[PDB]
């Protein structure tokens, strides 16, 4: 299992120690408060009122937690995943990333605390 | 396992199929959007800007997800619990509840989607 | 044989210890009172006056008891099954489920008590 | 081996001449263009931007190729499966099916061309 923090201001995101292999069932729980710029902060689902101005993940709100598995496209995580299995041909290290527009992470603040484990299967 | 929704306006909470027993390890993942009154909505961590005006759980924000185990006091759940073990002598059915002031649930809106399961132990 | 309860509010239903195998003859008796939202309660046949708005089982009323056998589609149970044999090929654990529209189980209440046994064949 | 077409508007799916037996290793390759309604068409992975509105297979995109083996639950095929073995207790005739919402196949168009063979073991 892996536990760590993902910084909102890190465009590169956080590479975890989890390698997702074919058939793996995983659980993720994410918590905390972060911002893509404003003084206010949002949880791991991000800001439901904010427009998509070129987010790294178009399937989640700005300020949401997302991930990549290997070099996959971004996949929404939000508050977490419950006994979840990845699509065909998706595999590799899990990287966690704050959802913002490339080049604009500099004014971000806060972080999410995240646990990831593999489940019985 | 239990999968369902917890209505923000449900003052009595949602009694699940999970009977928490000593030694049990559980995982909860919660998602979605709800309100204690305003037209805005907040995630399962609730509204971090809101004052505590007599909440059922003083250890979580207004609008957060909390729980009771049997007749325990309220325990914060927020976005979820990752392979969590209860305090000594805590046991019984898990009831999920939206965190608001008793007598004020009637104007609430929305719900959280929640999964709970028992983990290997 | 198996005896237990299934909650109206549980989208995941109740996984029983009964494994239905090809050729098996089974009997189920279900009883009790539950609701898909209204203050009134209905028995295991559900509410014959209610429209189907996207139920997990289109072959039974909203509020009815249904089941899956392994990864099958939903199968109506209602008040029960008398010395019943499945449609060809179906096999695996019996999961009992309350018939409602996915995502709308939040306002459900009550439960059904259910007995299942294998018969001679 | 088997080669044939799967029509997007065929809700029942195409039953192939392949009987999957315990221990079998199979390869599937699928190609072509189909739609679940729009004038555009998508390949066998379907439309990655489309919401799941009650698909017969929740583990693939709308417009993806999926299959059943015997009476199994749906299994994603997408572009194909390379030297693949089925889950425990899955066996029987392979039926190929376009992934759409039940009752909504009538406005579908196009087809996938599919090859299936058994591999050495
Ligand atoms: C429309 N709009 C943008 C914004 O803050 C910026 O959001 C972009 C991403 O959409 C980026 O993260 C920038 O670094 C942010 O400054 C807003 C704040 C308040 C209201 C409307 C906003
Ligand atoms: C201070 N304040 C309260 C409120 O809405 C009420 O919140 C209480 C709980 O604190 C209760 O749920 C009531 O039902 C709500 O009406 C506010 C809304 C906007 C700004 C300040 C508020
Ligand atoms: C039309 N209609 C629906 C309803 O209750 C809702 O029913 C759906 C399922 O169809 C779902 O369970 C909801 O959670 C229920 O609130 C009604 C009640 C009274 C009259 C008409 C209704
Ligand atoms: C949201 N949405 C649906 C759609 O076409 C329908 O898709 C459903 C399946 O989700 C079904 O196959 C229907 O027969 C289709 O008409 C859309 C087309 C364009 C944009 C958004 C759509
Ligand atoms: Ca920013
Ligand atoms: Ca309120
Ligand atoms: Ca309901
Ligand atoms: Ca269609």
């Amino acid at each position: 299992a892996w536990k760590g923090e993902v910084l909102a201001n890190n465009e590169a995101g956080q590479v975890t120690s989890i390698i997702y292999n074919p058939g793996d069932v995983i659980t993720i729980v994410a918590a905390g408060w972060a911002s893509y710029g404003p003084t206010q902060k949002w949880g791991p689902q991000g800001d439901r009122e904010h427009p998509d101005q070129g987010l790294i993940c178009h399937d989640a709100f700005c300020g949401a937690l997302v991930m990549k598995i290997g070099n996959s496209g971004t996949i929404p995580v939000n508050t977490g995943l419950f006994r979840w299995v990845a699509p065909n041909n998706v595999q590799g290290a899990i990287t966690l990333i704050y959802n913002d527009v490339p080049g604009t992470y500099g004014n971000n603040s806060g972080s999410f605390s995240v646990n990831i484990g593999k489940d019985q299967s």
